[PDB]
């Protein structure tokens, strides 16, 4: 018959979410109660009710009472878990109480940036029992599981956890446990509103101050310079994220100021050709269309991708 | 009843203060007084009143001795602590001595960066005991918690050092005990003076040097190029912080400059379409203000933040 | 006789490619099922049928045993394998599960960047026998290998995975067995159509624009700059890749707009000294040339690359 | 009475100086020559008359004979010390030979970057007893301590080295001995004469050659620029070391070409309002002293920097 | 008398040159055979004449058998060394036939940057024994040693590899056994090429066709700004090498293009100097040396730095 392992996973601290690799890092508690009729034991008058072993010894205690461990991987997990503490307390019962406390990164599979910089994501946290159901069902430690108060992550805001079994088929032919922390969390967009946003529209709107100076090579040379700060911001987005196979929604964004500012110059270019080709006054004439379509241009653009994103 | 156990807490070096992580890294001595009458000792003529022990062999006489232990953990611990000395000296009366030389990074999760650079913030760390105040009872040994005078930190400089005993209710129901060694720390500007102030006030009263050229187009050409240096700038300072969702003294000052250089552009645009309209002697009468208004609208936006801030 | 040890080995994550390094990171399980009779065991009624060791005490019932295990290594592995799982289940037949859970970099030799970025690459881990042969044979443990459907991996996209059985002769005068998990992958062009092709072409394109406004020094003046744009470019693309000793197509690509950018320069120098030289009329009829020739250049460049690359 | 503890520490390598973080990272060999009695030993013929041990081993023993060993910690260490060699040879005297090979970053609180690139640093490791001077005493370990000839450091250059022994009580009432190997080292100006000095000059020179056009325009423009190319190197240096709370001679001499540099703006601002107010032959006329006070100036600036700082 | 021990070491792959920190990176096997007639034993038949132990159990026999190991130290070996196998087999005889398989970084102390980039290398691995050769002698073990043929370095092209036997006095009065792998690497000029060498010369000649023009301040204005970018190429360099007390192939070129700069701006200074004082026919004749200088300056300097360098 199947013992129950009772499994409560609580994080601390996320040490950070990075975008480029798809993964973050959390300083986290893990904590499972599980009931071993087998290692119960005996005491004397005035000897304890409860013994404490590190899990070195424990294990060891474990072999030499032939008893098998519900042995379980954090599914999801990447590089080196760095453990604080591993001890158990075992009472005169045979309850067995496990806490685990660990640094670690775990991948973050479930990233979209199809609408960055206005995303939310899922990110989650599998632990996976190595001997099916039969052997070992994984239950919810109640009072325990979820994520602290005291996170330290300033990007990110936390806006709902959530805690589940289900079941997996990793090493196993049958159904094997599986215990599920997941959290959802958006984005604080101040740093793009201050870096990027501010930034490229002080650009485009003190860029369309000179126009009223009625000077078509100074628009071309002015529209020209604008494209290759442009181009530089392009830079500056792709270093967050990874060289994804889609498009993202600053992507397009980045893209749709290249083809108006693009558009800016074969338009200022057919201008002064009017002035060089003696019709000044015509030129001077269209100007105002020139004038009133910059800011239309980008204020259609802009509703282009707020249609084609939402 | 519960046993008192006397922690002591010391930071010899503070290896660096990461703040785009809000996280320090220290090297410590952990010191640690307890009192296990259970563990006492006979002893001969000649044979030693006090036994040293490695953590690992002690650790291995008191699952031994069925003794449990005063597990704790450093709550605000991120990754690897790594480990210099962990020795253990036994006298015949039961007095363990411990003592835990580490190097370690912890979380600073207290990092409030609104007045960023003229900001003071608390970095702690905290020790907790797994099992709760009616088993053992942290105490404040004597003579020897705090920060030492080789700190090896040259962009801050500890204001203040503090030491308190708490309570906690991570593992537990009922409270267990907290050691807390705090610390206020404040920045050296100087950094921020030379690199960020200096040359942003040169950028700006070398500019309202060529004024007096009396060349509005020379003005728009430069109010443009400079608008495009305080977007470098603000590149420059976002690095050094987290991706917050706030405003900082720092960001409104760069903000700040993009709106009075907007405004530059603005008005000498503004002069320039007066000399093309034939109207140069009005523009040149009015230039009085163009000239006097830049010095007063940055000596303005100084006042003004410093009120919005202080 | 020589004993049949069954390899298994499964990728369940890509957690990156550096291509800088030539290397690639994996977190794998690695499985194996080896019969040995000597490992046998008899059992009593309610004593288990299957007994459960952590790699550290098996080893050490091995050298007891006097039992010689299939000592293995990972051939291209690279740095610190972390370790999440190391778990032994024998049955009372003598059969061996072992099951090592690892984040693991190995070397990616076969990197092949002539045709970056439209490159497929082969990545392969290799699993060594330091025995021979006549003492363990490598078999493919059926119904495990391969890679799974969470790789998380978003550059690159696996087309195909493959598992084989090969000798080498690293430690041993004889044959010894190597088991091979290899797989294909194709890159996501997505990041350099977005930010190296679209600018690289815009800058072109709206370069030409300009060629409309007839100011031969106006070009000259825009080629210059357009060549520091790609050597720029040209730092952009060498960052991405190793220093290797053969030619990229991306290589040829900038040296391509290298080439045409400089004749450019040429040509307008030659119109402009025309029109220093009192032949404005004459340089005004060559420009059709000089206009239709810059579009005609880089479309035959193109094509120059596509063949001598395809 | 206590027991004389030889300690002897020999630096191989200098794997690097890392100023940005005031520490620097060595491969050294820690040797301790301790006569312990009570570890002697009897042996047959043909039996040895040293016994070697792997630490491990070498303690449980003093563990199990109640010996205490000198426990010592590198005082001044950081982060992991990756070791090597950690090997006990025991004579039948009860000499204990002790061998320690280790990779480490030591904390250089000692930096003294007011005179960078000019300056002398002091780089010590200290070795500490954990008990005090009444149990151990450290002695100097002669025909050892010092540093190797291979350092394989390429920026300093050390000029002396010496070995001393002082006291310490971070742990005791009483006095506790503590071994200290210090080094001097001066750095190679090469890389700032290369990259910082000539280019300075350069820029300031070549600049100065135009002033024989006599345009106070284009002056302006070149000042103006140059500037900007000063507050580049700014931040060039500032990368390199940490944020000091005090002024370098580094920091001091591109201060001072900032200031140069404004006033250039000025004066030529000033000559060219004197064209644009028809006084041109005045401009002119006087324009010698403006082609002679910017090479005066530097060389005024330069004797101001040597005279403040020497 | 002496035990020979016979040492072989075999590098698989070359993770990386750091040529910034004067180290490389290896995976490695190194195996060695040791005949200690103290270690023989007797078998039954049916029982093995091979015994295969772990390192560690293998060390704990070593003790407990009172034997003398063959202490070992890789002499030039930094930070930490990352084991895979660690593997012992003892034959009846009492041959040792040990494994051990590292990812590990290796001190490069003889880096000469003169001839950069057309610099050829010598790297080694150190391996030394702690004992004298009174007790042991190191043996070149045949048909091992050397370097593998999927190395994975792609800058570096191994010219030759060699092994011999020489006598070190690190830890002993008298000689001590020194086992040296070494091999010579020269470098892949590809990147050099493609990245510093065609972009500078393509710099330099299309800044030569503007020439042309007979535009002196135009030249002048195109100088100061080629200038800039050799600054910026001098930085570029700079970040691949460490800061070195000797002058580079690499640095002696780029200051040759810095002073070559600066004279173009002092030449077209005079000229346009001559332009403004009414000689204007005599600049234009004076001009073919202009234009003529340039190339030969150039092909000059090249022709210098050849000589001075072979
Ligand atoms: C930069 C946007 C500011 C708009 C206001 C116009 C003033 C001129 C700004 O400077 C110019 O900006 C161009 C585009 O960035 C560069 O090509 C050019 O070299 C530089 O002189
Ligand atoms: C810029 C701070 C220094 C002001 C002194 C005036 C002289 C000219 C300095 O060069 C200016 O640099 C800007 C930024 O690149 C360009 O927009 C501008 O066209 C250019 O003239
Ligand atoms: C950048 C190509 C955009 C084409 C549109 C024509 C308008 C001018 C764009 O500014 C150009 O930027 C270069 C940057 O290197 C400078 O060298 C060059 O003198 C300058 O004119
Ligand atoms: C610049 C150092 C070399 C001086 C030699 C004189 C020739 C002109 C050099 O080009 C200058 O480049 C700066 C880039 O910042 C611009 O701001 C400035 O307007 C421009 O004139
Ligand atoms: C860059 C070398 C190309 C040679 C062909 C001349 C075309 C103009 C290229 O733009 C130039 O860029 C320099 C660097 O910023 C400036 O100093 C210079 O005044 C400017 O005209
Ligand atoms: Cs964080
Ligand atoms: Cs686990
Ligand atoms: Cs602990
Ligand atoms: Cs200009
Ligand atoms: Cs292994
Ligand atoms: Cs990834
Ligand atoms: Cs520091
Ligand atoms: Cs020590
Ligand atoms: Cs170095
Ligand atoms: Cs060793
Ligand atoms: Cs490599």
């Amino acid at each position: 018959e199947p013992s129950d392992v009772f499994i409560g996973l609580k994080i601390d601290q996320i040490t950070g979410i990075n975008q480029k690799e798809e993964n973050f890092s959390v300083v986290g508690s893990l904590r499972i109660d599980w009931r071993q009729p087998l290692l119960a034991f005996e005491h004397a008058p005035g000897e304890p009710k409860h013994r404490t072993y590190t899990l070195a010894t424990f294990l060891k205690l474990l072999e030499e009472k032939q008893i098998r461990w519900p042995a379980f991987t954090y599914h999801n997990q990447q590089g080196r878990m760095d453990f604080q503490n591993r001890l158990i307390s075992l009472s005169e019962d045979g309850t067995v109480m496990y806490l685990e406390r660990f640094t670690s990164t775990f991948q973050a599979p479930a990233f979209d940036f199809r609408l960055f910089p206005f995303d939310n994501q899922l990110f989650f946290i599998h632990v996976d029992s190595i001997f099916p159901q039969h052997l070992f069902r994984f239950q919810e430690m109640q009072g325990f599981s979820g994520l602290g108060d005291q996170l330290g992550e300033e990007e990110w805001i936390v806006t709902e956890v959530n805690t589940h079994l289900t079941t997996h088929n990793e090493f196993t032919k049958g159904d094997a446990s599986r215990f599920v922390l997941e959290f959802h969390a958006e984005r604080h967009l101040n740093y793009y509103l201050m870096r990027i946003l501010i930034p490229v529209l002080l650009i485009i709107t003190v860029s369309w101050f000179t126009f009223f100076l009625q000077d078509y090579t100074k628009r071309i040379d002015l529209a020209g310079g604008n494209l290759l700060l442009f181009i530089a911001f392009n830079f500056t987005i792709s270093s967050d994220l990874p060289r994804l196979g889609y498009i993202t929604l600053m992507d397009a964004f980045l893209v749709g100021t290249f083809i108006i500012t693009a558009l800016v110059v074969l338009g200022n270019v057919w201008l002064r050709r009017l002035e060089n080709h003696g019709k000044q006054a015509l030129a001077r004439k269209l100007d105002i269309y020139a004038i009133t379509s910059y800011p239309l241009a980008y204020l259609l653009g802009a509703l282009t991708l707020w249609l084609l994103f939402f």
